[PDB]
């Protein structure tokens, strides 16, 4: 499956908190193993 796909649901969770920029979202769940949480610690940080 493409990310669009994979991580559908994840996503929108990212897009909702104002997170838009799609390779940036994609890169982070990758490192998190899917998880909106580690997601969105990683693009806080740095």
């Amino acid at each position: 499956l493409d990310p669009e796909e994979r991580y559908e649901h994840q996503l929108r969770q990212l897009n909702d908190m104002g997170f838009f920029d799609f390779d940036r979202n994609v890169a982070a769940l990758r490192r998190s193993g899917g998880s909106v949480q580690g997601a969105l610690d990683s693009l806080l940080n740095g």
